[PDB]
């Protein structure tokens, strides 16, 4: 491809790295998003080996609940991701709108989260990034996950022990990764959120989180049961999928 097979629009977002501005291919008339990365930025820290790898695992990575990346070019000074358009916007800003998400919309998007996560376990790639912030919404309200470069400690939050230990880790994290967010869904924030990193691991690692006097006990449970300091305890793909909760409240 080349910059010019594409019409420019407003700026979708912004980012240190680089931009990504709404697009469109001129042939297809084709609405599209380009998230440009900088040189100097993919330059100024060693992720120019960070990139291409990604790119070429969502460059196949075909499902619907995974933003796909059409294609990707590069000049001189920048490169470009050519990628789905997402035109409602991030979960996180939907989920800082509606306080918490109900139970049909937390439990529907967790199993399609999910599903994202299965094609994405069979194929053989441990995402690791999902959270509000890159989940994105489709046409019908639908899910997408986009885990790339970009730009309260959420920045902990969310990871799971056996990695914020430092420890060794596989796919057995998707599963806590997705406790938590279906936590945060139902209540407004994450099941972890302390004020120090420190106050934190604390109740991370030692895995210390209460339930607000409301959260159906169907949670309570398909939730304790995302959520536990041994990795290899924890539901595999299909239980959710299979629980008492997702079904019900779902789709
Ligand atoms: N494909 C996309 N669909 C919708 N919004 C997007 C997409 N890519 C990036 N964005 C927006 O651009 C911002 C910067 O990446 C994000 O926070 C998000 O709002």
């Amino acid at each position: 491809w080349a910059l010019e097979d594409f019409e420019i629009g407003r700026p979708l977002g912004k980012g240190k790295f680089g931009n990504v501005y709404l697009a469109r291919e001129k042939q297809s008339k084709f609405i599209l998003a380009l998230k440009v990365l900088f040189k100097a930025q993919l330059e100024k820290a060693g992720v120019e080996h960070q990139l291409r790898r990604e790119v070429e695992i969502q460059s196949h990575l075909r499902h619907p609940n995974i933003l796909r990346l059409y294609g990707y070019f590069h000049d001189a000074t920048r490169v470009y991701l050519i990628l789905e358009y997402a035109p409602l916007g991030t979960v996180y800003r939907e989920l800082q709108k509606l306080s918490k998400f109900d139970e049909q919309r937390t439990a529907t998007y967790i199993t399609e989260l999910a599903n994202a996560l299965s094609y994405c376990h069979s194929k053989r790639v441990i995402h690791r990034d999902i959270k509000p912030e890159n989940l994105l919404l489709g046409s019908a309200g639908e899910l997408k996950i986009a885990d790339f470069g970009w730009s309260l400690c959420g920045t902990l939050d969310y990871l799971p022990p056996e990695m914020i230990e430092g420890r060794m880790h596989d796919e057995k994290v998707d599963l806590w990764s997705l406790g938590v967010l279906c936590y945060e869904f139902l209540v407004g924030k994450p099941p972890f959120e302390a004020n120090t990193y420190q106050e934190t691991y604390k109740r991370i690692s030692r895995v210390e989180f209460t339930f607000p006097d409301f959260v159906t006990e169907g949670a309570r449970d398909l939730i304790s049961r995302l959520l536990k300091h041994n990795p290899s305890q924890r539901p595999m793909l299909r239980e959710v999928l299979e629980h008492p909760w997702i079904t019900a409240n779902s789709s």
